[PDB]
RNA sequence: CCCCCCCCCCCCCCCCCCCCCCCCCCCCCCCCCCCCCCCCCCCCCCCCCCCCCCCCCCCCCCCCCCCCCC
């Protein structure tokens, strides 16, 4: 008789994050560098000798990043995507003195880069006897990417401290850009990540164009070794500040009997409405975190504590919560959840009802001793 | 109920590599060169040329080859490819052969070369050089672009890899190109298609739009008929492990029944779902070596890639597959259960659909 | 013929609200084997054979309807 007791309040909160008919115009004064797709090949090798030498300051080597992506996005497109990013932001094209004049780029940075590199080119000349190959030169192609594929990295940990995802893309950068490390030893892991995740911080409508580059770069018919590579770290990147409702689908394919306890069954109603706002948002869902998006945190998991403890105590037990800070509100269910998902872990079991064999099949499958 | 903790992720992953509205203009101020097709009689003996002589360097061979494409393909044809490929790239049409960005010393070797050769052989012959053995052989081009498809097929692996599989099989498949080009230096002409293939990234889709025309006609040579065939076997690239996927599902493999790998049955579903929904294309995206491919990766479910390279070893398939494997535990067992399989014969009179007196006989 | 009674309506009480709480935070490139396809045999046809053929006009009876009351 007791029906009727419900307002579907997460759907109403996403709904009145839509009937905003006024458009906000932040930054108004705000200027930032674009670089014309003509000039590609120049701020090409400018990120060569950024990677190529081991320079004094590497503040404005994202800003370099940013200007490649700018020449291969367009001359003039790139100030759509940031005016329909929110910011009422302006661009300025950057010209020519033979040198490149970057908007908000010190002269003398970019002349101090380029010196540093030349002179290290000449050391390593003299060694080479005058052998050095296309590959190893700041000249080729792909040191864009490379530039870009580090801030990637950084790209992916910016949901946590600018300290934490130094680590990360430090460790990664090792791995992945192996061989890109091999042709420039020199390139400063570090003080290159540094420089984006400051950018990242600053102007955070260069998050939404790096997003617009990723989609872009996706698309295309043929990518190079190292832009391939870009995507896919931007992939792993895709479950930003979700962590929890990946592992909450995790806690249900591992079937832990503690998603089945009462005062979780009580929180069953809020789970289900965050979920299906998910498929209300569709694709853009994920990335919102990433984007620093004020309409993300409506996919926050605070209404339902007794699940998330359930969903972090699989999670602990299954061996993959690692250094996952988030908090427990209930330490008891955790526990439990915990236990039965290292029970689970350890044993083994074969479902011959999913497999659908024969029973002259399944027969000779018992014999398996 | 408990249904609703559901994410699509993979698919949305696709998605969003749709919903670029804006398009990548990468190599900017790049020019390669192209053949019109005009000049295919020109280019062909060129290609007879590098076959018919041991020569001093095998650099260009490849962008001859790319050439003689450019020529079959279009005059002009070839920059709208190119162009589509993604690479903002310029072409420049070569003239009288000055091919652009070939040195003319390296043409003039090639040539100068051969008709040495071709000199040399003709006092030997009596006169006599039939037709099949000169440079001018109309399926010479061809020729030298099968090396170059085997090379193609192991793009997937190392520059060194590719050089073995393309020596061995050009050994087999080109054996009678070989006995009246036996001058035809195999390795060093597949390093100059490695070469053009990792550098000239656009080409890579420009060979692929060869193959797919070239697939289309009607008539082909017996040269161009193998071409395809080499091409076809470069289908399934980089996508191993989802078709020794379907080979374990095959073999049923009561190890894909285990809860640890059924748990990830969602996530394999996923990837084999993204196959249909990507259709064609799907299978030559990690050949064309587009920044898209790799969302067909099975590293969301390490338990099942375990299993399904354990029937492969238990089958004897794997061979020299580098695949990391792990769940140690998982693959033994199916590696143990699939050898069982191999050796064991069962006969299905369910599968037949026999008379109980067809059926009668059968047991006896 | 039908129809034939009775009949306004209303009329109390009563403000609403008042707690608590930012979210997030782990890990992670992908790839990696083998592999040309084909290959046998094979003209088809071959006979017989016009159909049709009988008989047979149908029709043929009877019958206005209506008719009370209100």
């Amino acid at each position: 008789s007791l029906q009727g007791i419900h307002l579907s309040d997460l759907s109403y909160k996403h709904a009145i994050l839509k009937e905003s008919q006024y458009t906000i115009k932040r930054d108004v004064g705000t200027t930032t560098a674009v670089t014309p797709s003509s000039l590609q090949q120049e701020i090409t090798l400018l990120c060569g000798e950024i990677l190529y030498a081991k320079h004094a300051d590497y503040k404005y080597a994202a800003e370099i990043g940013i200007q490649y992506i700018s020449t291969a996005l367009g001359s003039e497109r790139v100030q759509q995507i940031l005016r329909n990013s929110g910011s009422e932001v302006q661009v300025v094209l950057t010209r020519t003195y033979q040198m490149l004049d970057i908007h908000g780029v010190e002269k003398s940075w970019v002349e101090e880069i380029d010196k540093e590199a030349r002179k290290t080119m000449a050391t390593l000349l003299k060694e080479s006897s005058g052998n050095i190959p296309q590959n190893q030169r700041p000249s080729a192609p792909d040191t864009p990417i490379i530039l870009l594929c580090v801030g990637a990295l950084i790209f992916t940990k910016l949901a946590s401290t600018i300290e934490v995802g130094l680590e990360t893309t430090v460790r990664r950068a090792n791995r992945v850009l192996s061989d890109a490390l091999k042709r420039y030893p020199r390139m400063d892991i570090p003080k290159i990540a540094r420089s984006f995740y400051d950018l990242f911080e600053q102007k955070v409508y260069h998050r939404s164009l790096f997003i617009e580059y990723g989609k872009a770069l996706g698309s295309s018919s043929t990518g190079s070794k190292a832009e391939s590579l870009f995507v896919n770290i931007f992939m792993q990147a895709y479950g930003a500040g979700q962590t929890m409702l990946r592992w909450g689908v995790i806690a249900r394919s591992s079937n832990n009997i503690m998603l089945g306890h009462v005062s979780v069954q009580a929180e069953l109603k809020q789970v289900t409405e965050v979920y299906d706002l998910v498929r209300e948002m569709g694709p853009e869902s994920g990335l919102l975190h990433l984007r620093q998006s004020p309409k993300a945190g409506l996919l926050s998991l605070a209404n339902c504590p007794n699940f998330a403890s359930v969903v972090l105590g699989n999670a602990s037990g299954l061996g993959i919560i690692g250094m996952y800070r988030g908090r427990v509100p209930n330490t008891e269910l955790f526990s439990a959840a915990e236990s039965y998902a290292k029970s689970l872990k350890e044993s083994n079991k074969i479902n011959f009802s999913s497999l659908g064999l024969t029973d002259e099949e399944k027969e000779a499958a018992e014999h398996f001793l």
